[PDB]
């Protein structure tokens, strides 16, 4: 509350560390469905169904230009990519499986880096 603060967690390396995590997601072999925005002209249904499209390139641009106020807003966009994938793709598809694998991979790096 006013003039009463918990001790200051050092957040000065968060930008650099989220960048490294993102690099590792970008270079994973199962990243291919997630590297670029889904083409909304060419994928019937995507525009109407997926209210908030997100992909690694868009996260990368937001990160590079100071559009994440903190590390949690960054994690929310990453998770949004996998949540969208689950909403549109059958679990037993290459893209559905890619999504489950990438989410697992991300959540481990996230815990190991920050928890």
């Amino acid at each position: 509350s006013m003039s009463v603060k918990k001790p200051k967690r050092d957040d000065s390396k968060d930008l650099a560390l989220c960048s490294m995590i993102l690099t590792e997601m970008e270079t994973h072999e199962d990243a291919w469905p997630f590297l670029l925005p889904v083409n909304l002209k060419l994928v019937p249904g995507y525009k109407k169904v997926i209210k908030k499209p997100m992909d690694f390139s868009t996260i990368r641009e937001k990160l590079s230009s100071g559009q994440y106020p903190n590390l949690e807003t960054f994690a929310l966009d990453v998770r949004l990519v996998f949540d969208n994938c689950e909403t549109f793709n059958e679990d037993d598809s290459d893209i559905g499986r890619a999504g489950h694998n990438m989410r697992k991979y991300f959540e481990k790096k996230w815990t190991d880096t920050f928890k």
